[PDB]
């Protein structure tokens, strides 16, 4: 009878969905937090059965989406939403979509929960290389993908039982440089990986709650493609060609690792970057003239 | 029908036993590899009912020990056994206890296995500190504690299914210095951790097998008490006071992590050091100032 | 005949000054970038000879401060300065103090330069632990101490010869948690250490310019004290008691390491975190019951 | 009046020679430690004028070689020398070439020294890959390439002044996997790097001596060509194409870094791996996509 809130699904091709899927296997109940620029479209599609293929696990196995909620990790409380957004065509009529508000909403409909998933990032100047990134873009990049965590945490902590567990998805570009992962994104993942440690410290001592981050390998998500055959087709090709594990990398591969961190089985792991990436990170050089 | 071989275990108060309990939850067959010198005394205790309590997994299921074999990580093959130990009282009443010998044995009787555990260390001069450690002592430590993993992998690979998984147990003394943990042990784990990556690539690319290592926090095992109010009673004292996670670290804590890494659920993780240490590894200074 | 611009001196008790000092030894000419809330006071004191003690190197050795400039790393170009600051009592009448403007000023008075020093940080909610840090505070923390680098870089790159070198000062709290280094500061140093890599990449390939960061140990600076005998007296005590090198840690110790990175001698080092900290970072545990 | 002993050098095309040139710039006396087997052929070349060109530091100063001694990193003391090598043609015409023997020698003739360099490696089975590497081979690699540093430190510490400095040369194959670099070499450097920390603490606390290691990028030395268009011609090719720093890495590049770490100028750096590799270590994937 565990409940998990997933911040950041827009379709079935992301890591969000992968996570959601494997969490169903373990019979855990799933709440989607959905960015308002996509909420209505995700909703409609779902009613249309556009996802019925993708909700299939195996033997009789569907999914169990408890609830689907509008949610914007930019806004901490309702006093944050600026007037222009408060009025936006997309945001206009949706309510309780800040971080503080969803916590309450969830706690009202379902009480305390014990699993929190951060699978989101956003950065305006991503296509600009770091050196040519504006201040206003960089701080945006960090607001939307680093802080959204810290803040998710402050607020969700009170609707969580002790022994609850939290995860987030990071990228190796934080540790080693991969060019064209810019406009703040590499800084943001770097900070997110440090905050994972510090938060683990406070949440551990104070609430008996754990937090970790998964350094994911390359997956063909909506957002991955949005990064301008692109950077992510190369990323995949390279990985499928050079990683120690040569199999294709599925979102469920991260999904099953996520479920594990989230469950009691990993109670002795906290503050860690766990790479789930067919082991690419362990490589230094292409092994070209070594494969002869 | 999964079989796991565990190399290194002389009692129930160690990590290997933590690992075996937790795998038995997943109905995994366990073969034990026991250091010849304690092999007979372990057999006797087993036979005398000393482990029946420790063998209970829960309400009407116990531990499924498929077999228990003498195994010595010092000797790769038959040729490697030296006169003094052919002589040696504890060794003479036993046979086929070299790495290549237990590999053929297991395989002769039960076929291919698919989970392998290296949970052993020896450092004749642990008592001394690195600077006062001798060449003979140091290398004995590297031989038994680091190379034994490579030799295990080489001889056991043939008898394992593709998509199999191997683990080792390491310690933070390799990354950050821990005074008292001497005689080569740090160097040994330092090498175990890197070999984990290198092997992760060879196994990864050639046999589609995965290999990871578990950085465990402190446990009051017999090996740990033999370092010596013992450089383990401090370790435990400090950890329970300072680690993000106030809980007391149990062997099964590592076992559950082992079980997972050894399963299909983690098919995309290879070559990693996975810290299962209540998060102690993330801390810099004691937090005495902060706690006020 | 090398010139260096030091962003971030307010007195003689910081790392800025340490760096400035050792750079004089190697006869390099020094330009101070000084935060306007302190500019006038630093100026007056200097004219008064309040620093004449502290400008002494050794035999006949004074310093050679080329020029002392107002400078605020918050503002990239003059179009950034908001009206309230444009009007502030402290900022009112000072000109050309944004990042873009000082670059020009310097290039006009002295042409191209070849050494850039980032020794600054600022964070509003430093006294708040991370979990209880506002978004607006965090993004501030990162703006002032992470981005100020990236932006210093964009702009200063064009007033720099190829083979010029750049450094910044970081703290170990980015890698391992030290509580009460909050309100964004640990995230900010974490990002700064990642940006050091990425910038090294671009500046290396494009301009033949190097960038590194120095993970400094604890020094009793103005700002260190401002962090609420405080956290930094403990930090020092602990370090002087537990670091492998038991000597007291001087700003000139970082200063001499800085000068080296900045000089040609280190032409093969870039993108690195170099710890200058009497080796504290290498420790895992206090060695209390080991010193018996 | 500073004396530096360099352990491991058979010609001018290596790193040790890079180190000696650059220290001679600082008027540091150089004692060479040469592997007995090449000691005589090196002596002859020296005598025959083959190094006169390489010995020029600049306009009217050459290299000050105080002495040149046979030195074998395999043997700590007299007792350690085995019959076959007492016999051995190359070895028999020589004496006092064990670690403890060259320590007493140097000290007998010239007193206390204050800079020590370990610039040597051997891996009998480098050609094989870790999985196919034998126990005898692996340990020989750890013995000659890793433990020889500890033994050097122990026997040389007495004959060194407080505030002295020791360096070792390492390689990234220990952190991230490099296929081809086999037979134990990775494990060896993996251990050299951790020992550097542990020794950094013992030396640090007890004798006020410092110890660091230099992670060098590739150089076409005789040792490197003997790995084998050679797993060094790739290394160099790749590095000059991909490393942030387009320059061609010279031995003196490392030498200047060595000189510095070995000086007082770095009194606050101990226990560190310092990458002197044109920054190649910071990169993740080749940047082919980006460069377009
Ligand atoms: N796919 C990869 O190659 C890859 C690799 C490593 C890490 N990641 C990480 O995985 C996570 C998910 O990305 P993905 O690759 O699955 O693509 P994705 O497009 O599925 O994920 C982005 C999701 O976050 C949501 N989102 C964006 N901005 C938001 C905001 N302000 N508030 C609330 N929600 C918002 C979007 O609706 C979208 O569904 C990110 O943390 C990303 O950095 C992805
Ligand atoms: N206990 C801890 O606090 C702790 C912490 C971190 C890592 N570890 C690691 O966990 C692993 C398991 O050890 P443990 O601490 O549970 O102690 P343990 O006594 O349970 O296991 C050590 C075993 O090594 C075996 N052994 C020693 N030399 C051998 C040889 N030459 N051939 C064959 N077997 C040999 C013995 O069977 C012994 O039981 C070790 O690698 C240890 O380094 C332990
Ligand atoms: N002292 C330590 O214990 C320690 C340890 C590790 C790292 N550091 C780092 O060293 C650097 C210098 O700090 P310090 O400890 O020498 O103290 P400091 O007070 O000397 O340094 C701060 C300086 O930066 C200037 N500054 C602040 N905000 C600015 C802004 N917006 N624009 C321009 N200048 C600004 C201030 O005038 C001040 O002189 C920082 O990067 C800090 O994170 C300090
Ligand atoms: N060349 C590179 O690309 C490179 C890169 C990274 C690290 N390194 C490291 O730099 C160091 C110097 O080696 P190099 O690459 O300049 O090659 P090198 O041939 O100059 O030095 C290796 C030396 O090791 C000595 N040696 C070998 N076995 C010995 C023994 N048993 N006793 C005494 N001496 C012995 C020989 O004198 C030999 O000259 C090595 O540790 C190497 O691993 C080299
Ligand atoms: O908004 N962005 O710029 C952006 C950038 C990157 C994003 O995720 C990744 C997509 C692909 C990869 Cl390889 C790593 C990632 O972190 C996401 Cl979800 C969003
Ligand atoms: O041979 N030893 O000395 C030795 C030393 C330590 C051993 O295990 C550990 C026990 C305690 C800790 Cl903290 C770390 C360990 O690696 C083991 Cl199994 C064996
Ligand atoms: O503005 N702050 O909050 C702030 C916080 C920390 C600052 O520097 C440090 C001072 C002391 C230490 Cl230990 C590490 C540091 O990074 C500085 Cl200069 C400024
Ligand atoms: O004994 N070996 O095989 C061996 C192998 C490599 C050696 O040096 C290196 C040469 C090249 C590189 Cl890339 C790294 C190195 O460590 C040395 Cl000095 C010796």
């Amino acid at each position: 009878e565990d409940i998990c809130f997933i911040a950041g699904i827009g379709d079935t091709n992301g890591y969000g969905w992968g996570i959601a899927k494997e969490l169903s296997k373990r019979n855990v109940k799933i709440i989607f937090g959905i960015w308002p620029p996509v909420y209505n479209i995700f909703m409609k599609n779902y009613k249309n059965g556009k996802f019925d293929n993708d909700m299939i696990i195996d033997k009789d196995k569907k999914m169990n989406i408890l609830d689907m909620l509008p949610f914007d990790a930019s806004f901490d409380t309702a006093n944050d939403i600026d007037e222009e957004t408060k009025n936006n065509k997309r945001y206009n009529m949706l309510q309780n979509y800040t971080i503080e508000d969803v916590a309450n909403l969830i706690h009202q409909k379902y009480g305390k929960i014990n699993m929190l998933v951060h699978s989101l990032a956003n950065a305006k100047e991503v296509q600009k290389d770091l050196l040519n990134t504006s201040r206003k873009g960089y701080l945006d990049a960090l607001s939307k993908s680093s802080y959204s965590l810290i803040s998710l945490c402050k607020y969700f902590v009170n609707i969580m039982k002790p022994q609850s567990s939290i995860i987030s998805l990071t990228y190796h570009a934080s540790q080693k440089v991969v060019p064209g992962y810019g406009g703040g994104m590499s800084s943001a993942k770097a900070a997110l990986e440090s905050d994972t440690r510090v938060l683990a410290y406070h949440l551990g001592r104070n609430y008996n709650i754990r937090i970790n981050t998964i350094s994911a390998g390359p997956l063909k998500s909506r957002a991955a493609t949005a990064i301008n055959y692109t950077f992510i087709d190369y990323a995949i090709e390279y990985s499928e060609k050079y990683a120690p594990l040569r199999q294709k990398l599925l979102s469920t591969d991260i999904g099953s690792v996520a479920s594990f961190l989230l469950s009691r089985e990993s109670r002795a792991i906290t503050g860690q970057t766990i790479y789930v990436d067919n082991g690419l990170n362990i490589m230094f050089l292409p092994d070209d003239i070594y494969r002869n």
